[PDB]
């Protein structure tokens, strides 16, 4: 089935828990695929105009780990739930991708999890603005524009939105999409 195959793709790539002890200031995110009209899709938040750090940028859900937390995992899970309503019963964690080092003395781990169908957004506006869906195949064919960096602009077809994607979020969304999508028979 589409959904045991992208598990199993996931699975390969897989660190598990190799850097997690390390001494770094540490950030969870989850990578959220949800299934709809036959195909993969990733979960995006737009961050509150009113946070410290990067208003109105499209992320992940996630942030810091804090002392409750068993494991970066849980970090992740925590923070989704704060943020769009996820709970745990909801998401399947599938693996740890590679994680992402920034500003020499911070690491941030990002876990895929698989959406259960009857979850429905409840976006925090002390948090997010927005939350919205991209197929997942988009990012083998997005539509690039220069600002010199590379940004990803989608616009939703079920209301004509476009929404700027980039940085960590859009590398790591890219890397989801040749992993589960590479190499498969139509
Ligand atoms: C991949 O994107 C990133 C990068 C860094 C940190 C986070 C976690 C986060 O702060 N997510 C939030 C907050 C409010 O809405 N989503 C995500």
């Amino acid at each position: 089935s589409m959904l045991d195959d992208a598990k199993a793709r996931l699975r390969k790539y897989d660190i598990g828990g190799k850097y997690s002890h390390l001494p770094y200031n540490k950030y969870s995110v989850l990578l959220p695929l949800v299934a709809k009209e036959g195909k993969l899709h990733l979960l995006f938040t737009v961050r509150s105009e009113k946070l410290r750090r990067a208003p109105g940028e499209v992320c992940f859900p996630g942030g810091k780990r804090d002392p409750t937390d068993m494991d970066d995992a849980a970090t992740a899970l925590r923070e989704a739930q704060e943020e769009v309503g996820l709970r745990p019963h909801q998401v399947e964690v599938v693996c740890c991708l590679v994680p992402c080092l920034i500003d020499t003395d911070t690491l941030i781990t990002p876990f895929v999890g698989l959406i259960d169908h009857n979850f429905q957004a409840q976006p925090n506006p002390a948090e997010v603005k927005d939350v919205f869906l991209v197929p997942l195949a988009y990012f083998l064919h997005p539509q690039v524009h220069d600002q010199i960096n590379h940004i990803f602009e989608y616009t939703n077809p079920e209301d004509g939105v476009t929404y700027q994607i980039k940085g960590m979020t859009a590398n790591l969304a890219v890397l989801v999409a040749f992993i589960i999508l590479e190499k498969k028979p139509t």
